[PDB]
């Protein structure tokens, strides 16, 4: 589509400072060159270049004070890229890395995703370069109390609302909600999700992420007349999505056969599939020693350091850890062991030259994160479903509410890519899917934003 | 001071994209060692890192339509970078260069700018990417809806009063007045400045930043035993602040000899001192025919056309049209006819090697714009003023004040200097009487912003 | 104009059911088709069209319970008709008659009477159908109390400043702000003007409306090398603008010789001018009685009953008391009693048949009421200043500004008739001055309202 | 009075739990029964049972972390007691015995006191049990901000204006107010009395509670017919009020000769009228040493150690430091000394006991505090309209204010005592100028509160 290149020239020159901003606008909107081409009406109220910039982006000063009375400085970030379907939503993140470009980034993916969810959020990412590692329990306190100080006013459980991501976990959302609550003097629990249950979290949060992938992986060997038990499966960390999902495939009849950890990835033929096994996953990683090996020494399976277990074959690979995880290197020895499914789980686990490549392939399966990974932010949209009503749903009710949404998202993508010729293309399915209830939000509610 | 040396260092590497607001920074920290060196408490409550993020900065999404029903999209700014000492303060700038960097380097001055003025205003700077030129005036009242539909809910007469600057005038003003009380529901004038006299515009707004600048150069005499009757004066443009300097100037026993356009330069050995002369500027900015051969034209004089006039001998340069208008090659100039005065009256007319290098020239009287041009804004603050006093103030009774606060930045600026050892340095001067204030007020309010 | 035609036109059919405004909207608009002519601009952004529809319009319910337990059900009124140039000022009405027709007329006449002021006030007029008559001050306090329960929502400082009128007095407004500080848990008091002193009313304030006439009335005799001294004037009523107006004709030379009330009229040759007879006039008022016999009995003076003194022959005559005071019948009188000088003190006292056959008689000074009784209105914008500054002014601040700003109402409105070739025509030169600023600031303001 | 000996009886039984608010109760409405017998209708409206009871209390739980990082609870008060006149308005007190009862009865004297200045105030108190001695500096900027992260929600320019008192200075209101700044998101600066100029002090706020005492003891001079010149004064403390006082008594002609310390007391012949010696109190007081020794050990004037300067033979006494300084036996001293002048300063220095019998006493003059020391929340009210205008007097313009002020508290007091027939009885006549403008007000604004 004309339209949508142009788009993505001005994009690219407009922000040549936020490569990875300009990266995901084109790998999004180019898959939706069919849809856009059906919707001359599109062009017409510049949809397109609308969608592309936030609605809002707000940026403040976070000073606070350290265990030592010394005083630092950091940098807050709230994007609310797009509330065409429901309030702003979307996680914090805390590390130094984080700018303006990579909230971009996340935030205008986590539109997409949240449309996908079927449920009324819209999109938006925060955090700040401030980082948690090495800081006390007191000092992560402050500081998020420091930040939610100026944030309070950007939200709201009508408005917007936050959630955790790298470097946020339940901790933090705890401490950013005490100060809330104190300065807006009620209750208003839905500002956040991730909560504890204490004060309005949901059952199966913690689960959320992986067993929803899970469904997602179910609900794609249905489709290729296959099945799940007896699959073997390589996931990546020993963490929360790990976790979750080597627990779900277990209980399914599948069974994960490697972890991984920055000092390496280890082996394990037998499966993570037993109570003892996958509890000690939720040891190491309390433990903050940070290393697989502690499994392989404990259980006494391989451990090669240094090394992914993108090697190793397996049925099916779930990179669920961290970016640009699988590179062209990597894809290639998944190729070469012939493995049919490749399914992205953490967020942007694979560059892209090494998703092309996998996208060539022919007989392989390809799943995008914003899809497979939907059933954690599913799970804070029941949350905000919970904290509005005023009680709580059984883990049951949740567990499968999950389960038939993620069928649904994948079905939904695949019944998309095919009505616009794709194949079974479940990368532009899932875009194509996302992007469409929101131009309907957009196009219904006029040239206001 | 090693203090100061090492924020700078820490700007430059983190904001390495924003190189405007990297130089600006270094120049005003750069002044101030000998203050810094004097309060060794401003280090350890990081006084420094934390002036130099804005405590908050707000960009949005501008859609808008043209008279022709095409859907454009820009985007809106606003930073508000400091309001320790008053409301945010600062004027709003549409122009197709407007980006973050330019906002932030413009908003960090203002608020030394402000500072320096007396009176209690913080500082800030907004604007959108959106080009005025070839609008229609309803396209640029569609225009100024949008754009207000939006900051309204981040401003206000107790928050942050935004003001004109380039590309936006009394007719913006009115426009997006007129779109703030409808949505608001109120009357709360004082939310924005630059008004039309109807509605709560002060007396001595279009001669302000003109008058104001030869008020300075009065006090400047006066502290060299010399006068301005008599002097001649090299000026820049035709428009606004030209046409009130000229005209307070030529009142006051001096002449004006030159004017300038981006087709040349006009040299009028007599003088613009008439009141045909004086008022045909007003013509030639209404015209917008954007020529000043007109000028030469209609009254019979040098027009030298692709030249800046500051090769012309005279008493005092003041520039009053565009940034980095003189540099190192017309300093020179400057500096081989043995002009004592250079007064930059517009913002950054000079580039910063030229003016290290007035600077470093003995004889020289080098005074900078964030100084010599309080006076616009100063008239904002009386407005203000009589906003919340729900009257008006007599021509007389603005001018007068106006004089006397123009004079004491002078004085105040001088006796600055000289108390640091350094002389009578209008340009370090300026920045430390703005940073005092501003630092005594943080330093009070504790650390929270 | 054919403009101004058209739109009197649509006015009288769209409001046909609203006799009262319809007349005050072709009174004012035809005398303005000079103005209109001469600013074709007006007529493209639908300028009058605009105008002649109120901003806002409320209405709401107000029940109350008497003093033996009985629940009434009234209706309350605020019509927010200008705020281009201030917020919404303009007095309540408690009266059986008052309906949405008679709050429009007034309040758009308010609209004039405001921008005529040269202070920042809109137009608006509000009030009930309650009937203060007979109830008691229990009573009518409940019943203020639940009409600023629904009121306060609309109004407040910065948005709406109502004040007194038929049936609303110092007492009224006492009882109102008391619930208003009530219920918005503040000080705010510049929410209404004509408060008692002890909770920031203004000095002057009885005098003002009064004693403003005859500073205007002043005016007019300098413009007529004419003088008061000596004059002799017949008043209507005995309340407090015909009690102010005694009293500053008295101090200036000249003297009142009548007053009246709805049994008749007195006649006094000596003059109303003694601290005795002058202050007996606040006894009457006070007695409650309601008849000006009292006075002929007490001073011994002549006592016509049902009888107006329009017959009388004098200097000039001031009709302060109620509407459509003066017809056809009453001014043939006046005519040929060879009066020259008429000047409307009260709101209305002159049916128009009476109005255009005294203004067609050529010798003759007819001043209208919008423009002579605006220092009431002068002072409560006086009063929002006080409050605003929280403190007060002296009484010689307030009367010499009052006395200032009613000679430049006369004086401006004389210039503006003159500009458009009407002569001395003070009653369309009212309407003009009062007109041109609203329209500039709408004109400023753009399309929003 | 029956009605006020009935009231005082309630207030007795009803807060028995609260000594110094029944005392003050009782003291103060006991001098109003010839105002309450001359208006019946106070008492069909229960007007003194309402003044009783405070408006509205906040009590509220203050957590704070020491430098050591430990938890530390405290409790805040604020209480609004009377709005009739102005936003409520009334200082800070952080002490360890602080509670309710003491709460109740400063903010109760409180309404009185504001309602002298003849400015719109109303009467509040507020504080915490937080101990400010032994905390550094951070601990007493942590403990402000989380005071203020609940206050702010109920306080505000137009609604409550809280400043400093014991335990509350300068230094504690720059940091609340930096924390309700960033929690509000504006500037209103006004929130607030005692800032620094940086951030919109007034001029003269250091010196107003002494200057004022000292332009009142003028006025009572002038009564007598008598003379400051010449006279001595023994004052008690070296602190703020003692500073200004001396300084402005040598000016005036006058001299100290005492001040006053935990430790004992000094005498000195001469006077504390010397730059050097006036300044050097500005000394001991930073010292931080807490002694007057000092004052003698510099000057070499005597010290009297454990003891009152009430012994010295003076002309007037001005007890200027703490509550219940001068008892029976001091005061004893004082008549035996033939002193006439007996002048209260600092707030409730003198013991009931001890006033009744310094009031008995024929030939003495003596002045509450309440009036005397109004000077500081008078330049309290000139620092909000500063505020409000935007601007900032100049001193002598504060001090001007200041002075006829105080004079016409003097003078107001005088003439309402000898209208009841109470002689020349400055307390009694404080008390009835104060009540009776918060009747008028009440009365006016009906039954709300
Ligand atoms: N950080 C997760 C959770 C966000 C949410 O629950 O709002 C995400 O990227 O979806
Ligand atoms: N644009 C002018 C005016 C700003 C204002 O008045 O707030 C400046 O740079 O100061
Ligand atoms: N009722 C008066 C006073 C209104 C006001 O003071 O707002 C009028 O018609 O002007
Ligand atoms: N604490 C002083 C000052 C209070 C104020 O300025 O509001 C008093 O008791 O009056």
């Amino acid at each position: 589509s004309k339209y949508v290149d142009r788009v993505i020239a001005e994009v690219e020159k407009k922000y040549a400072d936020e490569p990875e901003f300009v990266q995901t606008v084109e790998e999004v909107l180019s898959s939706l060159g069919p849809v856009v081409d059906a919707h001359p009406e599109y062009e017409e109220v510049a949809l397109l270049e609308r969608m592309v910039i936030p609605e809002r982006v707000i940026e403040f000063r976070v000073p606070w004070e350290d265990d030592n009375g010394k005083v630092h400085v950091n940098t807050g970030y709230r994007v609310q890229f797009n509330g065409a379907i429901g309030p702003y939503k979307g996680g914090l993140r805390f590390a130094p890395s984080v700018n303006l470009s990579i909230m971009k980034f996340l935030g205008f993916e986590q539109a997409f995703k949240d449309s996908l969810t079927t449920l009324p959020m819209g999109g938006a990412k925060g955090g700040s370069d401030f980082d948690p590692n090495g800081k006390s329990d007191r000092e992560v306190m402050r500081f998020c109390q420091a930040f939610m100080t100026e944030l309070y006013r950007h939200i709201g459980p009508d408005i917007d609302v936050p959630a955790g991501d790298l470097g946020v976990g339940a901790r933090e959302i705890g401490y950013m909600y005490g100060q809330y609550r104190k300065i807006v003097g009620g209750f208003y629990n839905g500002v956040l999700t991730g909560k504890a249950r204490s004060f309005g979290g949901s059952l199966v949060r913690p689960e959320a992420t992986g067993y929803g992938s899970v469904y997602y992986v179910e609900a794609v060997m249905k489709h290729e007349n296959d099945t799940l038990v007896g699959k073997t499966v390589a996931l990546a960390g020993f963490g929360n999505v790990a976790w979750g999902a080597a627990k779900k495939l277990a209980e399914l009849g599948a069974k994960a056969v490697t972890l991984s950890g920055p000092d390496g990835y280890i082996y394990d033929p037998e499966g993570i599939t037993t109570e003892e096994k996958i509890n000690y996953m939720l040891e190491m990683r309390a433990s903050g020693r940070n290393k697989v090996q502690d499994y392989a020494d404990k259980f006494g399976v391989q451990f090669f350091p240094g090394e992914k277990p993108w090697g190793q074959k397996v049925d099916i690979i779930m990179p669920c850890a961290t970016q640009n995880d699988v590179d062209l290197e990597q894809a290639k020895k998944i190729v070469a062991n012939n493995v049919k499914y490749y399914i992205e789980v953490a967020n942007m686990p694979t560059t892209n030259e090494a998703l092309r490549f996998l996208m060539q392939q022919p007989n392989m399966v390809v799943a995008p994160s914003k899809a497979v990974n939907a059933g954690g932010v599913l799970v804070s949209g029941f949350e905000m479903s919970q904290n509005s009503e005023r009680l709580s749903w059984t883990a049951e009710e949740v567990d499968s509410k999950l389960h038939q949404v993620m069928t649904d998202i994948h079905d939904g993508s695949a019944a998309a890519a095919e009505r616009y010729g794709l194949g079974y293309n479940l990368v532009a399915g899932a875009n194509i899917v996302g992007f469409q209830k929101i131009a309907d939000a957009m196009m219904a509610q006029g040239i206001a934003w």
